[PDB]
């Protein structure tokens, strides 16, 4: 699981 917000 991988999330991200830039």
């Amino acid at each position: 699981f991988f999330a991200a917000l830039l």
